[PDB]
């Protein structure tokens, strides 16, 4: 039935990283207008390596384009506001969740998915915390995301159902949580959209 | 203007052999055709994330692997209504043979990678072309339209190319894999893909 978005994720955004968020809302641009790439660059890996699956080929391939509209609208925001295009590296988010994945198909595949369930959640999430904190312009565009990040959230996890179990992606669900949630709530070297909280 | 004609760019047209090859076998052609939409999406991403602060490089390839994903769509779309499934096609040998053409230090590197972008572009609209008049009306319809982009993408290829690189140093790079591309486009090959030598 998919859960919603607070009921599905492990622990809030918090407070000390909204508070970073706005201190250094340059770097949040920089590494969300990454994030949008990295999802496309993502979505495109699957497909290549689930190259006759037409279901997740189809879904992938519209998906990637979604997040490269949004990767050229942070551009292009960048770009109104001055932001530099600065090398920003990638967090240690998603490679720390990609660890928990099992190595052999077909659950390597469906836990490929919860992961990127889990992903689009808390961006939906952490989109939703900044808002009312944000300028009218960028606070309109985040809630413009956000609707669109808990659609993304409710196709990876019900692609995952259509190639697994109910009860296989249960105890998945419920390993990735708690791993998502620790690397949201641990502190971490420096702002990124997904990173935790700072020192 | 120096963006030549297409014909004019390619070093060779496509062998009438090939296409004889291609129409026997418009299968694999499809499938093959679908993973090069693909693979020219994935192609823009990795430029974007290894030339992470061109910025004139990002905007283009951004839209330029949407376009192709549309593609990519487009081609899984016709292949549904005419019954096509999908099978593994490995990769030919043409994109990778071209690639093995640059240079290693940047940035002639860049330029020469978009240069090997604008004759797999150009290539595919001349062979596009090529093909439509032995085809049937949904299908060359279809691939007009694609024809149509390619010229498109090469000329942005070649574009981006004189964005970053000088006028003499291109324009013997162009000389360089225009020779390669004709060869891998002439010379026998093992099996048929868009961009494949003359099957046997
Ligand atoms: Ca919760
Ligand atoms: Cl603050
Ligand atoms: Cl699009
Ligand atoms: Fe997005
Ligand atoms: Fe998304
Ligand atoms: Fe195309
Ligand atoms: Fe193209």
């Amino acid at each position: 039935l998919i859960p919603e978005i607070d009921a599905f994720l492990g622990c809030p955004t918090p407070d000390a990283w909204i508070e970073a968020a706005l201190a250094d809302q340059e770097t949040l641009l920089i590494d969300h207008k990454n994030c949008e790439f990295k999802a496309a660059s993502t979505a495109l890996s699957l497909i290549a390596k689930y190259n006759t699956h037409l279901d997740l080929i189809n879904m992938m391939s519209r998906l990637a384009r979604e997040e490269l509209v949004h990767h050229e609208q942070v551009l292009r925001l960048m770009k109104r506001r001055g932001v530099p295009l600065r090398p920003v590296s990638a967090g240690r988010y998603a490679s720390g969740l990609r660890r928990l994945v099992r190595a052999h198909e077909p659950v390597k595949l469906v836990d490929t998915l919860v992961v990127g369930a889990f992903i689009e959640a808390r961006s939906c999430e952490r989109f939703a915390a900044l808002v009312p904190h944000l300028d009218e312009e960028l606070g309109r565009f985040y809630h413009g995301l956000l609707k669109s990040e808990a659609r993304h959230y409710q196709g990876y996890l019900k692609l995952a159902h259509n190639y697994g179990d109910e009860a296989d992606i249960a105890r998945r669900v419920e390993l990735v949580r708690a791993a998502e949630m620790e690397l949201i709530q641990s502190p971490d070297q420096e702002l990124r959209f997904h990173s935790g909280i700072p020192q």
